[PDB]
């Protein structure tokens, strides 16, 4: 629409209707030139990694837009308003806009850098609406819109992995040229818009359960069902066998017949947040729950949605069963427990097994008396990994303000309960990837013709504004609970700083991860 | 329509529309008299089998029509055209026709055999459209239409098994008279037609995945999720414990948090195609994965859809985890590896565990430090059988040109992912069984009346033509892959014979089993 | 239409309209069972042939209908009527009918043979209207309808050749199941009809030329064009060079400038019908014109349409340049000149080079005088093979009453003047092959089921009537010639037999081959 006319406005807001909330977020992005406009083949051959870390793939000159975290859309106040008042929520629709494009030319001479406007340069943008590209969103990568609307963010580079045999490729390894797509070319007066509708996904549960699964009975009335209570005489003067049956009573609630089972489990190793109680070894790889796929092992991390610990055991967490967010000023490698924030799944103890303990015990032999004068005592074994049994009920992992929103469900023949293990909404057709790059501008060509492809380019980057608007459907509480509920609250106390704010240096920080499960409902 | 008028034509063709393919196949069949028109009770009492091989059932005088293999409908060229170009396929509808019936009377006198036409004899045909009979199709039996349209095939005899207690029956053992059905009686001028519509079944996947499930991340960007990396000090000068956390990075891809899990597994024993590397014992029954049902064991064979082997390990196959087709000139018992064709499931390594290896490891204890001066090292155990966990994704078994198409899903209260384990489409209402028999023609009765049932019959058989037409819906590839795909191809080389042809003796042979997964798509 | 009702009538006639002639021919055919209903792979490996005679192909159980000779449609009287009165002719349309099918069962016991009617057996017939099969018609094979309408003929077996590397096949070698086509099944009351329209092909020339190509000038008038006549002095007293030019005059007609050239040539070896004048060696392969294709040589036979001999040289014929028909009582191998009939192409001397002589001479050097004191005499060389030059005109080979009518033009990128070298009409879509076989009738099957394909069949053959009706368009003479024309005539003389009749034993014989070129027209 011209050089001197803005192609969009700043739309950062949150509107709460009766059963919907619409969150709008605008951010300022910077996109550099990646790979010098080259597609590069990347692998682990030069890295010299272990067999488990081998890979083969490609690095493209494109960047992508990521808004797959909840704090890209919700302020902490909006998140608190959602989680303190709603029993569930899900996304309905989204709008994406890209506007106010500025391409900047950079020249460095004698150490000093000049930046100018390039009014005739373009950025190519396209949305992969048919999911023809590898989906790298949903792997919890950096590069999302920053939580604070004042922050300017760099656009992450696009790259993918394909089938590999060690550090080598195979015949079925794919290569994707992203220039083989129709792109919209944007000069400084152009904008880009894109709408998307979410499929009907189940509401995420912003509630805990007020009852436990093994405590669903009337505590005053007996049962009409009997169970075997004693196989020996109760008197004890003699030690004779018997078959004595008792009625299901509130005195013994552990032996009452029940209708349902706790969800599946895959036991993790128990690590104490107090380092002195941990074994003096590494055991982060040798003692960890991992799966085998094509000969190379992968840590589960976090796997099945299970309770982090029991009651009065907050000092323990599963070794790779929890989502760990880093605070600002946390290093990339071997940072400290003080620099990370470990989440807790304490609210799903009502239906899910504890992550660090067995599902239960199982009979492993036939008990018998002496006759065949070889008496066989009954024997049980611990069940550490339990798959889905009929009658099982469970809760999924919680979502966090700092955590992912959705994940693409793999296009496979079968999948069981396709809810992402990091938490969020599993979508068969997720929001498509928006891919953006600067169109290469060649430098001065030679006077004589050369068929060698161009390698000298004018160095430039681009900047602009991006808006994402998501409509979310809410599921209101309808509780008849009498006593007040647990709510997420700010701490009232004199503190050097306010939580979820900037410091005197201007650095936005999030003190803690906030989940969703504060309200309760009966099981 | 008369003795001298043909009641049908030869319809053997294949028509390719945009998204459909219609395959028509005509064959010549011969139906003998089975059991001398008698229903016989069969069991294992005279056989003297083991407890695992005991059975009780009935043999009927009826034969049945079977077209439950893919090569009854597709030529090898048509199969190649389908699998090289389509991402998926499924059956939509079918037509069955039975025409040109000829009943032949046979008399053997003094060793010489006379065959004449019996113009007034009938064949009874009926379709079991309400599934009131035991469904013996879908057990991979011989007797289908031959792959080569020039071959004349004998119709297999119908028989079923019922509930047995050893070699004995029980009260709930059923008996079915097939004459207790309405049948159409066909003389030499009559024909039989029957139409059937398939239920909406999912497309079979004619693709492999270009990505592995543990390689779905961006290989250039780090994660915002942390994991416990060290529980000991990294320096090594001292051996103190710690809690050091690292960020998910492309350097270590095995320890990155992920969203999904590989499919379920049930480990098989690993057998080498090179016999010298196998243990010197039988162990085909003692060392095999089998299940217990009512006290008798049954080999899984092939069970869960898992990868046959790892990379660079084509010499190994699971002992009973692969579909094995026999070549022509293969014996019924104890034939050779040279006479059988072992299939491979190498394309589903991207999502499925390898059949001969564990699903993974699981924590089995609590690690702790000395204090309770009994230090407990962390301990893991191998997980050999893993049921369905939420977040699991998998591919089903491949279908082959020589393999089955469908299977009836058992009418049970529950079933999990009712896809047949041999491969194909599981149908609640599959194509019904077409049952055919020659109507008995009694020989000369006595002059005086006898109430004893007739046992002397005129010996006869019947011949005719059978047509099956199936419409299949196709799911076209929509790939954006740049490099060329892997295709199924004929080998270009001077060879004594052409593959999938006849030899100088007229014997049609299929050199190899052909799967479907040649094209690829991103995971 | 029933057992006792005939499905067609005998239609053998010839109707002459003004510019059309419609020829109808009915014949009685017998079709046996070929290969025992088997497809067999045939090659030269067991034959042990030379590299030039290697082949690979298939033998099918089908027979085919052939009416690709002119005497299948024209009586000798009709042929004489056509060739004595028409300047040209071509085929317009055809109708094919198959009627009065009788399947006969054969049993041989103790040496005596019983034949019975099989009223319920079928013959499968189909027309290959889309040319999806190898076209084996147009190779001048036996098995056509006999010339005499009273003769009963056996139907020839269908077989084809594919790509071969010696006696072996290659990857691109094709195999065709003919049961993979839709066939019409005919019982004894059914018939088969099929119509076909010929493409617009040029008229075959039933004329000779009254002028020669080098004699197209006015013999009374000079030319206005000059030619170099002498390069030496005419007087002869001295021997000096000169440049003397003469005018084109009727005195020297060989040196007159002309407008056209004779057709292309490919010289053949000259063989005398009088054996004493031939060289005492074999030289039928070593001294013959042959072409090289994929390393193996093939005799041209007959190749370019050229004159058989010159004037007054009827004793000579090109070694493989003439169509040779065998008389009745001619052996298959090494029969006598008395038993064969050699054709003559004497009528096309007006425009075509003689087959056994060079096209002409060509200059091969530069003539010069002594100076460089090395005088160079002019030198010419004989031109034995001459391709098409602009200005060339030629006639095609003649057609004969005993010769082929048409040939399929190969589906290639290029072809030059696609007129078959044996003579006739080259058609891109020729009349399709009609393929017929007896439907196999299995013998008595075993009491127990066997998946081995049937090998025991009821021995039977079929007989019936076939009608072919061709409409031909005529091109009438419009000559202004005064003197009477040369006509084909019967010889008036007392002879023991009449030509083109039966003898006292009932054997129809054709005394001589009759061409078409009797009328004349100016060049």
């Amino acid at each position: 629409d011209g050089v001197g006319n803005a192609s969009g406005n700043w739309h950062c807001d949150s509107t709460w209707l009766g059963d919907r909330v619409i969150t709008t977020s605008t951010r300022t992005w910077a996109l550099p030139t990646y790979n010098n406009h080259l597609y590069k083949q990347i692998s682990s051959a030069s890295t010299g990694a272990s067999n488990d870390n081998h890979y083969f793939g490609y690095s493209t000159p494109w960047g992508y837009f990521d808004f797959n975290r909840f704090h890209c859309h919700f302020s902490p106040r909006d998140w608190q308003r959602l989680i303190n008042n709603n029993w569930g929520f899900r996304p309905k629709r989204l709008n994406f806009k890209l506007f106010n494009i500025q391409v900047k030319e950079v020249t460095t001479n004698d150490g000093v850098t000049t930046i100018a406007n390039n009014l005739t340069s373009t950025v190519q943008v396209f949305s992969d609406s048919e999911y023809q590209l590898p989906y790298v969103l949903g792997s919890a990568h950096q590069g999302c819109l920053p939580p604070f609307p004042a922050d300017v963010f760099m656009i992450p580079q696009y790259g993918y992995l394909t089938l590999n045999n060690g550090s080598q490729a195979v015949g079925r390894s794919s290569f994707y040229c992203l220039e083989y797509f129709p792109s919209q070319m944007l000069r400084t007066g152009n904008n880009f818009t894109f709408s998307y509708t979410f499929e009907e996904v189940p509401f995420h549960s912003s509630y805990a359960h007020s009852q436990s699964l093994d405590r669903l009975m009337n505590p005053l009335i007996d049962q009409y069902l009997y169970y075997l209570n004693r196989t020996q005489n109760q008197s004890g003067s003699a030690q004779n066998k018997d078959l004595l049956f008792s009625r299901g009573s509130p005195a013994g609630m552990s032996v009452q017949p029940k209708n349902w089972l706790p969800g599946p489990c895959y036991r993790q190793q128990r690590v104490s947040k107090t380092k002195t109680d941990n074994n003096n070894s590494n055991f982060t790889w040798t003692g960890a729950s991992k799966y085998n796929l094509n000969g190379r092992e992968s840590i589960i991390n976090p796997g099945t949605a299970m309770a982090s610990h029991k009651d009065d055991e907050d000092k323990f967490f599963p070794m790779s069963g929890v989502m760990i967010f880093g605070k600002e000023s946390a290093g990339a490698s071997n940072t400290a427990l003080d620099n990370v924030m470990i989440t807790d799944e304490e609210e799903i103890k009502a239906t899910n097994p504890v992550a660090t303990e067995r599902f239960g015990t199982v009979a492993v032999n036939f008990q018998s008396s002496s006759t065949v004068p070889f008496k066989t005592d009954p024997a049980t074994g611990d069940v550490h990994a339990m798959g889905a049994l009929p009658g099982m009920v469970w809760q999924d992992r919680d979502v966090y303000l700092q955590g992912p929103i959705w994940a693409k469900i793999p296009h496979t023949d079968g999948h069981f309960h396709p809810s992402p293990l990091m938490g969020g909404f599993g979508l068969k057709n997720p929001p498509p990837q928006i891919l953006i790059k600067n169109t290469p501008v060649p430098a001065n060509p030679p006077a004589e013709f050369s068929a060698t492809k161009f390698a000298s380019f004018i160095t430039q980057y681009s900047t602009g504004q991006v808006s994402v608007e998501i409509e979310w459907e809410l599921q209101k509480e309808n509780s008849k609970r009498w006593n007040p509920e647990v709510q997420y609250t700010s701490n009232y106390a004199k503190s050097a700083n306010v939580d979820f704010t900037v410091d005197n240096n201007g650095l936005y920080t999030e003190p803690r991860p906030i989940g969703t499960r504060y309200l309760t409902r009966p099981l």
